[PDB]
This record gives C-alpha cells, sequence and structure tokens, in this order.
C-alpha cells in the first residue's frame, strides 16, 4: 500500500484503489496500473523531473529503503494476475530488488524528487510505475 500526495492530488496503483478514491476520480490508466483521486488538502510530495536510473525505494515487505539502479520506462509484459488478465503494462521501470505484492505503493525517489511507486515484481525483480512524465501533476 502507498500513495503519492502533490498539490490537490492522491496517485495511487490502480489496482489498490479504494472506494472512495473512485468516487472522487481526476485520471485513471489501466495500462500503467495508475488512477489518480483529488484531495481536499494540499501534498508535499515534488515529482522528479528527469532521466536518473539510481535512486531509493520502500519496501514494506522487509520495512527497508533500498537502492537501486532501473531501467529506462517502457512497455514491459506483466502475467495475468487476480487484477489484470497478462498484458503489456506501459511506462514500467524495472530493478533488481526484493518486492512481494503488498509492497504496491512504495515509492522510488531520486534527487530530484519522487520518479514511481512499486507496481510489479517477483524473481528477485521490482518493477515501478513512471510518473515523471505527468508534467500536469505540477499544476492547478
Ligand atoms: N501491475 C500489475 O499488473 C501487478 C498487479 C499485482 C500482481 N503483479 C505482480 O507483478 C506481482 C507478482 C506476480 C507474479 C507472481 C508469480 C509469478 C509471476 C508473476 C507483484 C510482485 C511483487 C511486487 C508487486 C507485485 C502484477
Ligand atoms: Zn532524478
Amino acid at each position: 500500500s502507498g500513495a503519492i500526495y502533490v498539490g490537490n492530488y492522491r496517485v495511487v496503483n490502480r489496482h489498490l484503489a479504494t472506494h472512495n478514491d473512485w468516487a472522487n476520480l481526476v485520471w485513471e490508466d489501466s495500462s500503467r496500473d495508475l488512477l489518480v483521486s483529488s484531495t481536499t488538502a494540499q501534498g508535499c510530495d515534488t515529482i522528479a523531473r528527469c532521466d536518473c536510473q539510481t535512486g531509493v525505494y520502500y519496501c514494506s515487505s522487509r520495512r527497508k529503503h533500498y537502492p537501486v539502479s532501473f531501467s529506462k520506462p517502457s512497455l514491459i509484459f506483466v502475467e495475468a494476475s487476480e487484477y489484470y488478465p497478462a498484458r503489456y503494462q506501459s511506462h514500467l521501470m524495472l530493478a533488481v530488488g526484493h518486492s512481494e505484492p503488498g509492497d504496491c505503493g512504495g515509492i522510488l525517489r531520486c534527487q530530484h524528487g519522487v520518479v514511481g511507486i512499486v507496481s510489479t515484481g517477483g524473481n528477485g525483480l521490482v518493477g515501478f510505475a513512471d510518473v515523471r512524465d505527468l508534467l500536469w501533476l505540477d499544476e492547478e
């Protein structure tokens, strides 16, 4: 579990959005596993605007922040699960690191800000849904 809070936005994994998030929807993309909902209060997160491939992510299954190298956002094959059929997930970055399903929502950060949130994994790999191309998160 976990979310990004920037301005009047809550960014969460689409497969984990609560009923309250759907009743206050801004934008969603099934192919990226992202959903953005409106918030009454202002958030403090700054989104990174860069091409960094090294950062630190939070892993709830180990209660640890791990430094990692990660790939460029890409269309990656994600196996069928209870949340989606077998498909290509876009804007996904992989890293060698421990991750388990309950780790989704963990933030990945670089020196510039929030890069993305855990969305996939397994096999000593962890995948992050990128949010750095969502330039509109920095306005209104
Ligand atoms: N974005 C998605 O479509 C997610 C939805 C939840 C499930 N997804 C994952 O990647 C799972 C592992 C799936 C798996 C298990 C066993 C064998 C082959 C695959 C996972 C593991 C670790 C961290 C986060 C998620 C896909
Ligand atoms: Zn950066």
